[PDB]
């Protein structure tokens, strides 16, 4: 449905920092990679069970920042915490937030 380059800040001790993956949004399910080629597959999310949030001023909020979070468990699989992602510009979050609401993401 669409694709980007996201930074993704929520990273452990043992990877911390944020980082930006290149990611895939299908209506079926959220794959992201560590390269533009689509080869790494670093993890993959189902789109259903999420939901999208807003954040609070817990980051160095230099870019425009949202949050996709699991609404079973406690974390993303394969990830760290929830999904919080980064933007370059607030038109990226918005139409992010859009694709994924079709994807089948519901809201928080």
């Amino acid at each position: 449905i669409r694709k980007g380059w996201l930074t993704i800040n929520n990273i452990g001790i043992m990877k911390g920092g944020s980082k930006e993956y290149w990611f895939v949004l299908t209506a079926e399910n959220l794959s992201w990679y560590k390269d533009d080629e689509e080869k790494e597959k670093k993890y993959m999310l189902s789109v259903d069970n999420l939901k999208l949030r807003d954040v609070e001023k817990g980051f160095m909020s230099s870019k425009h920042i949202f949050a996709l979070f699991n609404t079973e468990q406690r974390n993303v699989y394969k990830d760290y915490r929830q999904l919080e992602l980064a933007c370059e510009t607030q038109e990226e979050v918005d139409s992010w937030k859009a694709s994924f609401l079709r994807a089948g993401v519901y809201p928080e």
